[PDB]
């Protein structure tokens, strides 16, 4: 309950899913959370829930709203300490024919262009206060995944930032830090499986890529997420993969 | 002088430096040649220099000029083999803080958008010659650099896509790889080195970063190259390291 | 002072160095620890300084000693939770040619033997409890050492068979990682630098191969080791760098 | 014909299997190639089969009889340019509580010590030709394998080793690389299908573990491998995939 107390994070697509798992490890840990979402619906109930935790309306996309949630932030708290890339979108399965440049450029704005402007935002926070950047990527970054060429080369690119930016900050002291998923059960998960001719086979074998058997939970991603920004003060630069073995051997 | 006989290629990129070496590597080893720059000057005289070379005018990050380069291979030699995605750019170096959003779209448009819409175009006529892909990323993609966010940015998500595209183009049996070169000598490493306060030091900096005490050649790309096309035939989804050693070790 | 209340580790090598850092990680996350080590000196002292440490003599190369280890701990405690596979040693430098196979042996029958025995004994209760195995590894494993042959091919292959184990004991839930660290002051470092010619100089290399731009501290790694046994439950095979960054750039 | 022309390369395991292919590659391209096996059958054979191919009697775990083979290597041809470390044994599938230390002991002598033995012997002559090393490891070194707990320690092993090498020899000019093959079929892969319930079914299997949907060939690693001897000036230290995408996405 206060392995970050009095720590102020910033966690961007915090209403639900993933983000909103990582709000709940930060707030449980003693940390004030500012939840970023441009969703009104998850994020207002998350703030009536949890003490220490509020929602500011924010399109990560949008560079004003990233400019106003910074100011905020600081004008609220009075520090910045960490902030958590998370705010993303996996499009559903798409050939390479069938992909589009002006939806490539679209998922860079937010997967790749949106996580590149609040973090230069707050930089000067953070080094204030030797602070940490996560960024939530993905394992198909690292080994590929078909049918998405886009959102594999968006998260390609935001593990690579990760470790141009800790060679940066270093000097700071400012350590930056990725996360790479593999399949978490989220409302995005049951969104892209409900698509599927068969979504009940696709969840079984989404289950079942992990020799451990099962997808991970949101919870699983916040664990490591507190772990990284309260603990881990020898790691920048680093991948760590939350994946339940997915990586691991021949299928 | 044969193990390429018989294939087209097209190199973007390839009027000087690593672009060049490829060509002529390529050109070396029977095929046919197509040079895609937006530089009149090196690829006009490199297809006067070589039999069997081609230079067709090209701008990669205007649709319409890709469009006309693929519609022109097929109509002057009837089949295309193989696509090297070379052309790219590195900016000097930039803080973070230094960076800006528009830049960053602006290098993503050439070193990411426009191996993305040469290969998109390319692929149908790929299938037909099972034929490959060979993408020219960067060491730094994997490692990160400082001074160079956007640049390692493009670079990590180039090394991605080429596995996600693999992954997908599998069933056709085309092959789709990417080399990694660490520091080679071409005139992009001179432009850059002329802008640092010392350029002496910083090239004699650059080629003791390699335990082989020396920067690379574009004929060492080159012939990379060809054997990613020619001869490896169970190969797909690589990354082929082409660095001298730098990755290894302490320093 | 909970988060791994009620549960019993084992971690070899446990006298001094990050061994000792990490026995005082899991005393104060409320685990009972098994301190073993070949030499008395540093262990029974931190015996005496410890609540809930106690320590076993063993040579973790002798297979006796193993057994005997094993059964004491489940008589004195009635289960087993997590075992630390830290025992190892780096020689001095030595060129290839200086290097023998008597002594890659020697090596080989601590740094992986000693590992694979004490691992397998345990898995029967590692099996009852859905408990977990951490193996210290080192990121010269991954990236390469000058002048230490079989100090490297021994870290690659625990990392390896970190892998091969966690794939084998995931249909159990018994998880599998290990941490690969980079510098670390210890005595180990401090003896072998006080074997170069200029010590001083060696210590400050040392230093300044991080962009951190220092050594990591014991306590860091046994963090790490607490969040993988406690805290990181979708986590298996992998490898999780605690280098400061050393592994990142150019040097 | 002539891109490995004048040049002695040795050959370990070249009776059959991969290293047979590796063998026809440098006899195709110019190369007096020394085969040495443990078995007289397959390399008496080849030796009839192939101008420029002689047989050398050598278990590679006797270190007299590695002596031997260099010895006479240099008293034959002269000079010696290039050493293939390609002999190795993955034994039946075992679970970890099935394995000895005795028997992973001894598939340490055969996977690594015996080209560890080899290296350190040829290196004098390497370093007078400005030679190379080849060695053959696997996929599993990298990504896991289940019931193959000593063969997954012993490639990550030669792996690590192949780096750490390529280091100490830099000065020399002197590479060292391996290969890292997945699924190829030789001999050894048809003996372990064999004992398996149903043959069949494992080696359609092992065909679908790949996104090319076949397995590699002998002559697809041995064409690897001359690319590495003769044309990869700048690569030491790299471990080329040669898996036909198997690392690549979810399984
Ligand atoms: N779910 C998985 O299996 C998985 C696996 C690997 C990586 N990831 C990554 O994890 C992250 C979260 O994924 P998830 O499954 O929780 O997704 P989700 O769709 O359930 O939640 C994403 C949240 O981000 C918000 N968001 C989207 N666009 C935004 C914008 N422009 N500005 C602000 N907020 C915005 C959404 O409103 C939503 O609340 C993403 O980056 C995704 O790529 C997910
Ligand atoms: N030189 C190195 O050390 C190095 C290292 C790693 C990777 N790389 C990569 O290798 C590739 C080539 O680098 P280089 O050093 O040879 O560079 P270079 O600047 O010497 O040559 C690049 C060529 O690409 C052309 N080009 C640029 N923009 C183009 C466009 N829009 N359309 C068509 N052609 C265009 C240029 O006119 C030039 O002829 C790049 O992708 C670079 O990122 C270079
Ligand atoms: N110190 C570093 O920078 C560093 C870096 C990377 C990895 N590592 C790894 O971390 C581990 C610990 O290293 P350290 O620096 O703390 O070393 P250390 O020499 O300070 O401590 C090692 C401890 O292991 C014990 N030990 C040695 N042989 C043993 C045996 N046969 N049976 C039982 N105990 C035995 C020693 O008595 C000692 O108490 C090793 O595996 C090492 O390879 C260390
Ligand atoms: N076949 C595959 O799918 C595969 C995949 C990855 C890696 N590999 C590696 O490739 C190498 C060759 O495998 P393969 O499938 O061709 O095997 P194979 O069993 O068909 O051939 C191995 C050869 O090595 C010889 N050999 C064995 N022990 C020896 C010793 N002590 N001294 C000298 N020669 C000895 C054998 O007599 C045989 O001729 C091995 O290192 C193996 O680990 C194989
Ligand atoms: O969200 C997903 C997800 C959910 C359901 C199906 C798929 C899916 C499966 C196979 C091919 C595809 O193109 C897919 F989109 N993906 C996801 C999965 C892994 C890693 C991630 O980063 C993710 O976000
Ligand atoms: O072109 C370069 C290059 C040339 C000269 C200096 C630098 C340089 C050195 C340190 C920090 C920086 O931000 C740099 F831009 N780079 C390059 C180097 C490595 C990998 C590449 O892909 C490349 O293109
Ligand atoms: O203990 C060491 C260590 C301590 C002092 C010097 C060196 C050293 C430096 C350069 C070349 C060498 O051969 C060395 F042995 N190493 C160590 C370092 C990194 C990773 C590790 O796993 C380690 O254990
Ligand atoms: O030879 C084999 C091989 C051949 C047939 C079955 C298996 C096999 C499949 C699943 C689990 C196991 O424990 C296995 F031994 N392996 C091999 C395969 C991949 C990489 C290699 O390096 C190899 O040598
Ligand atoms: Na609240
Ligand atoms: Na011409
Ligand atoms: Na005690
Ligand atoms: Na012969």
């Amino acid at each position: 309950g206060t392995r970050y107390a009095g720590k102020v994070v910033v966690v961007t697509g915090g209403g639900r899913g993933i983000g909103a798992g990582i709000v709940r490890a930060f707030v449980n840990s003693g940390a004030r959370v500012v939840i970023c979402d441009k969703d009104e619906s998850g994020g207002r109930a998350l703030e009536q829930e949890l003490p220490g935790a509020v929602f500011i309306l924010c399109d990560v996309t949008q560079e004003d709203d990233v400019k106003t949630l910074v100011s905020e932030t600081i004008r609220r708290f009075g520090r910045l300490d960490c902030v958590v890339n998370n705010a993303g979108h996996h499009p559903p399965p798409q050939r390479p024919e069938e992909t589009s440049a002006q939806g490539f450029r679209q998922l860079l704005e937010l997967n790749l262009l949106g996580t590149y402007t609040l973090t230069k935002l707050a930089l000067p926070y953070l080094r204030k206060s030797q602070g940490n950047v996560i960024n939530i990527s993905s394992l198909v970054g690292a080994i590929g995944q078909a049918q998405a060429v886009p959102y594999v080369a968006t998260k390609g690119a935001v593990t690579a930032m990760t470790k141009a930016l800790a060679l940066d900050e270093s000097p700071y002291g400012v350590r930056v830090n990725c996360i790479s998923p593999g399949n978490i059960w989220t409302p995005l998960w049951e969104e892209l499986a409900a698509l599927m001719p068969d979504p009940r086979a696709t969840i079984r074998e989404g289950m079942l890529a992990q020799p451990l058997g099962r997808m991970g939970q949101p919870a699983e991603v916040g664990a490591a997420a507190v772990f990284l920004a309260s603990e881990a003060n020898f790691c920048t630069g680093i991948e760590l993969l939350v994946t339940g073995g997915a990586e691991l051997g021949y299928g």
